[PDB]
């Protein structure tokens, strides 16, 4: 076969299993795929027995993009996959795709200078509006801290209800960013479908109280999602009773 071969349905698993990392080359034309593949190929060349590198077709697979903390429609685009340790490793999608930087980049993998990807849209420059955005990169700093009482909003957006709810979460936030207890409680959301988490979700949408110094046993709404029911929530269930 050819040094640089074909990511797809036939070839996965034997790529999967051969135990060494692969390296994806997204691209939405065949023609692109092949000026890519040869601006590469002295690479892959040099990475033979330690990298597989293979193309792959980004109109009929762009979605596995993500499987790989790629960006969902941003072509061409190129990342590493650690089969075995099951890490993910992209290449930022803003960047050109050259000899150049490409190999920088593999020569860093492999020297073990990349650390482990994970699935997060970009943590926002400005917090601006009542309700906090939270990001995977921010999850810890935000819902973590441990001086306050956060409310989170787990969602989607293709979901029915958490559209339904968001002028009411949007309320309860500006009420508390005009209130006595603007320092010490927050009122955020996250994306669950854009970002990895560390709560186990089952549907959206999900609301989670972490109280300041018990960010251990956070704490599960389960009442009428109305903005009174929900201060009820923070005051009940809060550290600072608010």
């Amino acid at each position: 076969s050819p040094l640089i071969g074909e990511i797809g349905p036939e070839t996965y698993s034997d790529y999967m299993s051969a135990g060494i990392p692969l390296a994806y080359i997204f691209a939405e034309t065949a023609e692109e795929r092949k000026e890519l593949s040869d601006k590469l190929k002295p690479i892959a060349e040099a990475q033979r027995g330690v990298i597989n590198f293979g193309t792959i077709d980004a109109k009929a697979f762009g979605a596995h993009a993500g499987n790989l903390n790629l960006k969902t429609d941003k072509f061409p685009a190129f990342a590493i996959q650690e089969v075995a340790k099951n890490q993910k490793f992209p290449f930022d999608q803003e960047k050109e795709i050259t000899f150049e930087a490409i190999k920088a980049f593999v020569d860093d993998f492999v020297a073990g200078k990349i650390e482990p990807s994970i699935k997060s849209e970009p943590i926002p420059e400005k917090q601006e509006g009542p309700v906090t955005v939270v990001v995977a990169k921010n999850y810890n700093e935000i819902v973590l801290d441990d001086t306050k009482d956060v409310l989170i909003e787990f969602y989607a957006p293709w979901c029915g209800h958490c559209k339904a709810l968001a002028p009411k979460y949007e309320e309860l936030g500006a009420l508390y960013a005009k209130s006595e207890f603007k320092d010490r409680v927050v009122i955020a959301k996250v994306d669950a479908t854009a970002n990895d988490v560390p709560d186990e979700i089952q549907g959206f949408p999900t609301i989670k109280l972490y109280p300041a110094g018990a960010k251990g046993q956070p704490v599960t709404y389960s009442g009428s999602r109305t903005v009174e029911d929900l201060i009820k929530f923070i005051a009940e269930n809060g550290k600072y009773k608010a």
